C-alpha cells in the first residue's frame, strides 16, 4: 500500500510502498506523533529507510490494503 | 461528503470522501483543535487513513451530507 | 454576504456566503481572536462547516449585507 | 483615502477606502500594535468589516486625506 | 530622499520619498529597533503614513540627501 | 547506496553515495535526531563531508544496500 | 569593496560599495551578531544608510579591498 | 576545494574555494554548530570573508581536497 508523508516547509512529499499493514504503519506514526518522538522510522517493500523528524510531519496518508 | 483539510506550510490540501456524518467529523476535528492533540485521525469511505499533526492544521471544510 | 478568511502560510483564501448577519459573524470571529480560542466555527448558507484554527487566521473580510 | 494593510505570510494585501480620517485610522492601528491587541477592526466606506489578527500585521499605509 | 523598508515574510518592499533628513529617519528607525518598539511610524513628503510592525522589519535603506 | 537528506526551509535536497552500510548511516542519523545533536556528519564515497544542522533535518532516505 | 548581506525570509540581497576597510566592516558585523544587537548600521561610499535587523541576517560577504 | 553553505530561508547557496584543508574548515564549522556560536567566519582563497549567522546554517558541503 502507498504511504504518503507530507513534511512541513519541505517541497517533496515522501511516497513509498509498504510491506506492512495499515495498522502497523498507523501504530508507528501515531506513537511518534503522540510521544513527540523526535525520530520516526519507516521502511518500504524494497528495504529503503525513511528517517523523519517527527516534529516536521504535516500528515501521513496510509493507502488501502 | 467531502472533507478538505488545509495544512499550514504544505502545498497539498487533503481531500477525501467520508462515510461518517458531518457531526462525527466535526467532533473529531474540534476535539483535536480544542485539546491541542498531537494527532488527528480521519478515515475515508475506502479505508484510507489520514494521520494529521493537529498543530499544522489551517482549517477543515466539512461539506454538505451525501 | 461574502465572508473571506485569509489563513497564514496557506495559499487558499476561504470564501463563502453567510445566511447570518455581519454582526453575528463579527461576534463569532472577534470572540475567537480575543480569547485565542483555538477553534473558530463558521457555517455557510448551504450548511458547509469551516473549522478554522484561530491562531492561523490572518484576517476576515465580512462583506456588506 | 486608501488603506493598505500588509499581512505577514499571506499573499493578499488588504486594500480599501476609508470614510474615516487618517488620524482615526492611525489611532485604531497604533493602539492595536502598541497593546498587542488580539484583533484590529476597520470598516470601509461601503461598510465592509476587516477583522485583522494584530500580530500578523506587517504594515499599514494610510493614504493622504480626502 | 528614498526610503526603502524590507518587511520579513512580506512580498512588497515599502518605498517612499521623505521630506525629513537622513538623520531624522535614522533616529526614528534606530530607536524602534533598539527599543523593540512594536510600532514604527514614518510619513512621506505627500503625507502618506506608514505604520510598520517593528519586529517584522528586515532592513531600512535611507538614500542620499 | 544513495542517501537523500531533506532540509527544512532550504530548496536543495542533499544527495550522495555512501561507502558505509545502511546501518552505519542509520545509527549516525538516529543518534543525531534522538539527541538533538547540534551537528550531523556524513561522508560520501569520494570523501566529500556533509555537516548538517540536525534541527534543520526534515528526513533522511537511506537507499538499499550496495 | 562590495558588501553583500543576505536577509532571511527576504528576496533582496543588500549590496553596496564601502569606503571602509574589510576590517571595519567585519568588526561592525561581528559585534552585532556576537552581541545579538537589535540593529546593525552600515554606510556606503555615497552615504546611503543601511539599518539592518541583526537577527534577520543570514550572512555577510565582504569582498576584497578596492 | 569547494565549500557550499546552505542558508535556511535564503535562496542563495554560498559557494567558494578554500585555500584551507577539509579538516580546518570542518573544525571551524563544527565548532560553530556545536557551540551555537552566533557567528561563523570563513575566508576564501582570494580573501573574501563570509560571516554567517550560525543558527541560519542548513548545511556545509566540504569538497574533496
Amino acid at each position: 500500500m502507498e504511504v504518503k508523508i507530507g513534511i512541513t516547509d519541505s517541497p517533496r512529499e515522501l511516497v513509498f510502498s509498504s510491506a506492512q499493514t495499515p495498522s502497523e504503519v498507523e501504530e508507528l506514526v501515531s506513537n511518534a506523533l503522540r510521544d513527540d518522538s523526535g525520530l520516526l522510522t519507516l521502511t518500504d517493500e524494497r528495504g529503503r529507510r525513511f528517517l523523519i523528524h517527527t516534529a516536521r510531519i504535516a500528515y501521513v496518508e496510509i493507502g488501502v490494503a
